[PDB]
């Protein structure tokens, strides 16, 4: 009763309490007199957001709404998802962590460090969270290796947890954001009187894994129903973490496994639009890090699953370019393990020595696709795009490096140079480009398409672990959600605004695959697709006033 | 226990919980690992405030601290009071109300309007506030008649309540901010889809008083121990409200009665520094509204109390200037009632017709003091200040009109033109001025010097009403707090940073005057000054971690 209702963010409705409710609940006279519907409150909040000039102030306003009316916050995000995503997550959330970390103090963060060694389970038990479904953990080290946030990485976990709630209807009470503070190499923070985390350089690998092992074991006992999602871990650990834990715990890494699932789905739809079928594609992979090779391998895996081409033939469609040039077995260097499987076997040593610059590699390979995974700026030049037009009527051009500055080509330039023929997926949202009165707009491969549905599917099915089959099934599900209508209009993904339906379908297909593998621990679920889909949709938390 | 402690703004200490406390209270791992003292948290918050460029963003940050750690909020305000005052109150609070009213939604506002006629007492009863001490009420009409805020005036009540807590240690649980929404003449708001108040023009006087009468009667029954303070009411009502209620209820208006008390105290100290004793002063009162004449009458009342000069002789020191010129009985117009008592009787009709412009009025009157209450801009020109220097070695120059744009003269110009001789009180804070290596700084007559102590005194003594004697006693108390040391350094007031000691002394003297008049209802209090002062100081809420 009374102001206790208005100060409980889960049950407060604010001005959406009717006059009769206000009288019954002893809050008449604790609100201004106008009664609003939820939709009206959402419109009002959206204008309160747009009154702020800078993304950080927009973010700060949204935090205040999240603190006072959880339903209204999520309702606003769902009504304006494409516009809100860059504010509530990348890139604004990282700026909030780096310079405005006070914005996170009031949220339900859980903080581990070596001072609490042997107490991790007690800390989790004392949080008293029943039936936790999703745990996002970071060490603030950063996947893209820039701006080590240390303890302030808790804001990344908080923002990513919010995207599970918005995207897949994980109940906001059943998600936990975690920082594993193992120190920071951020020299500003190590000297900052106001930095509140462990004031020391990052722990060595042995001590790192002693603490992360205790975390995983503790979470498996106290939050046994949860999916553990690793977020924004640096490359020295993120791949090794997955090798250490993938079989033993219910866990995944969205940066590695989510990105590859999303990109693979859009890329296969791009091939469909091109008419140049997967075994006729000649794909330049610009960028040869572990992540880039992971994406190429996820594309090959998905095409093998959808079409039953032999995976060895799909691997021969890829031309991998590293900092030295085309990756070949005859180039004369010792290749990193991850580069060997995509290395050309069909290019002579004499040709390899002349295959160093991207322009000459493109002239020689005669690719039909450019995949930009390079992280080095605008490498897909006008001259390079005009060459791809010699090899296909519909060039597939994916500038996926973030931010927009590091991206290989603007979608605007790709469409202009190909006179509208380019099929484009981007890492960031871009405005439409109009050419000759015909409108083009890139398909953004947002990670939101996959991780929420994997979380909702793993929360419902309770699988023993998350093998590669479940991520491949999610990739396929996303691909197949793109309608004949969506494809006729050049879209590579289902629309982001339809994320609840997307997540419910991805989750359904993930659950069916866990059921086929007999790794599902929840025996209440339907085992046929139509009935399961309906069941999954009913399970989702929705940001509407319920009681 | 647990996060329930961290999410209770009255008991949360945040990072000031020791490691042992965190273990005992089940919040280990719900905070980053650094333990801070209160003083360290205050320093950190002050830097988080100064990271923001604009006052509104500074305000927004302070609101978030108020929402999460009440003790830390008030501790920060008390450590940086002079710098924070313009952010947490005038002029920032009015901009927050006018354009950022969402910042107030979560606070403990109480909202009345004609839809709730006959239910006011039930609304107050349902708020369940025990032993309420201070109620600030506004209708959002504005004393200075600009930017009618309507319902959004609740933020003015909220900010003013905060100043009672900071300035006099009114416990933050025992103060209530109230909006009496009687409509708005703000045409933007009447058309604004997002304005949440009564969407109609302001009620006529009869209906206005029917609702405000119900408010006063209801508050007298349900909040019987409270002082009711009227804030930011327009001139068509603010004086009439005091005539209607002053004898029947425990109420005052800070804009009228607080301002006059504060100005009178500083002005009497200015006379002391001048050596030109009160009966030798010749004072130009530039501005002849009801408020300006109220201030002159408060000066005369205070000098009569402190010195036992006959009040009629003190009235003859004032030369009142309205828009027509010098106010005289021989000028030929029918004077407003409030102008008649200060009208010159000693100036001929022929002289009156030549006493229109301030420069010629100053040449004729040969004043020793200029009181700027005009609200019309920089009327105290260089030529006018040089004339005052012909009549006194120490010109008293009080540019009190707000904002700094409407002010009669900059303190910098006053000190430069008088070569450091001017004795200056201001309506706003100004930086020091250095002349010939000697530093001068105006004394700001902030209303904070008086209303908190009147609230704390009236909360403790529980007087039947607040007669003019209590405000005069508060004015005198403030005057007498200015130390021989403060006066030797040119200060007209005790330092604002010492507001708790100031309020405790003002409250003590107010209580003694209520005891002398036998209007005090609290018989527990001491009746001698030393013992009462000690008792009052112990009663004050202080922003330190207590338990």
């Amino acid at each position: 009763q009374g102001r206790a209702i208005l100060t409980d963010r889960y049950i407060n409705r604010g001005t959406a309490f009717t006059m009769e409710e206000r009288q019954k609940l002893h809050i008449l006279g604790r609100l201004p007199p106008v009664v609003e519907t939820l939709e009206e409150q959402v419109a009002r909040v959206y204008g309160q957001v747009k009154k702020y000039e800078k993304p950080i102030n927009r973010y700060q306003h949204l935090v205040s709404v999240h603190s006072t009316n959880t339903t209204l916050y999520y309702a606003t995000i769902l009504a304006h998802l494409e516009e809100m995503l860059p504010i509530i997550y990348t890139p604004t959330v990282g700026e909030a962590c780096m310079e405005y970390s006070h914005l996170f103090f009031r949220e339900r963060g859980v903080y581990f460090n070596r001072l609490y060694k042997g107490q991790f389970r007690n800390i989790m038990r004392d949080a008293g969270y029943q039936k936790v479904e999703v745990v996002v953990i970071t060490d603030g080290s950063r996947i893209l290796g820039l701006g080590d946030l240390g303890s302030n990485g808790i804001g990344i976990s908080i923002g990513k947890c919010s995207l599970y709630v918005a995207g897949a209807g994980i109940d906001p009470r059943l998600i936990v954001p975690v920082i594993l503070d193992v120190g920071t190499n951020n020299e500003r923070y190590l000297q900052d009187k106001d930095y509140l985390g462990m004031r020391e350089k990052r722990l060595g690998d042995e001590e790192f894994y002693e603490l992360l092992d205790e975390f995983m074991e503790a979470a498996s006992a106290e939050w046994p129903n949860a999916v553990i999602q690793f977020e924004d871990f640096s490359n020295n650990h993120c791949f090794d973490i997955m090798e250490r834990y993938q079989k033993k715990y219910r866990c995944f890494n969205d940066d590695i496994q989510g990105t590859g699932a999303v990109i693979a789905a859009g890329f296969l739809n791009a091939i469909k639009l091109s008419g140049v079928s997967p075994l006729q594609q000649r794909i330049v992979v610009f960028g040869a890090g572990s992540a880039a090779v992971g994406v190429a391998n996820n594309i090959a895996a998905l095409a093998a699953r959808m079409y039953k081409f032999p995976v060895q033939d799909l691997v021969k469609t890829f031309y991998l370019v590293d900092t030295k040039g085309l990756v070949t077995t005859t180039r004369g260097d010792q290749l990193a393990a991850h580069k060997k499987l995509l290395a050309r076997t069909d290019v002579s040593a004499e040709d390899s020595a002349k295959l160093r610059t991207l322009e000459e590699i493109v002239r020689f390979v005669k690719p039909t696709t450019l995949l930009g995974l390079g992280g080095v700026g605008p490498a897909f030049t006008e001259e390079i795009v005009k060459m791809v037009m010699q090899n296909t009527e519909r060039p597939i051009i994916f500038p996926l490096s973030n931010p927009t500055s590091k991206a290989e080509v603007t979608p605007e330039n790709a469409y202009k140079w190909t006179n509208g023929a380019a099929i484009v997926a981007s890492g960031s949202p871009f405005p439409p480009t109009t050419i000759g009165g015909k409108t083009f707009k890139p398909s953004q491969g947002n990670n939101l398409y996959v991780f929420p549905g994997v979380g909702l599917g793993c929360a419902l099915a309770q699988p023993t672990h998350i093998p590669e089959e479940l991520l491949l099934t999610a990739s396929e599900s996303l691909n197949l959600l793109t309608t004949e209508g969506d494809l006729r209009e050049g879209r590579l993904y289902p629309p982001l605004e339809d994320i609840h339906n997307i997540s419910a379908n991805v989750a359904t297909d993930v659950i069916l695959e866990a059921q086929r593998m007999k790794i599902d621990n929840n025996k209440k679920l339907p085992r046929t697709r139509d009935e399961l889909l309906a069941f999954v949709k009913k399970a989702m938390w929705k940001p509407v006033y319920s009681g």
